[PDB]
């Protein structure tokens, strides 16, 4: 068990979460455009 | 305290967060369908 | 530095993130009700 | 590898995720205002 690897694994997991939330942000931007042009 | 267990616990916590965000994504897809057919 | 404390701190941080995402989920449920009755 | 640094790095990563989710919350508040005045 290399603590350094553990740190790299955790950072990789946090990066994945970040990207997921970012795609959720884009879906909300998408919705807001849908409404902004229709309404 | 087994560092390996600590790593498995952290990975399990990150997996749970991922699934939670995924369900939030599905709720937004749901909303976007609601509006897309009504509007 | 007690690895056990480190684990409890991390779990507490993940719990806080979970609750935050949960409140975001509730805001989306709120929006979906707003639209579902108006539309 | 200083376990303390590892802890500070993890806390910094969790803080970044928190702020990201917070900005997503603000985008949803923004959308809800858009609809609340138009509808
Ligand atoms: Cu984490």
């Amino acid at each position: 068990m290399i603590l350094y690897d553990l740190q790299q694994n955790l950072s990789s997991s946090h990066r994945a979460l970040e990207k997921q939330i970012d795609t959720l942000a884009g879906k909300l931007d998408a919705l807001t455009e849908l409404l902004s042009t229709a309404l």
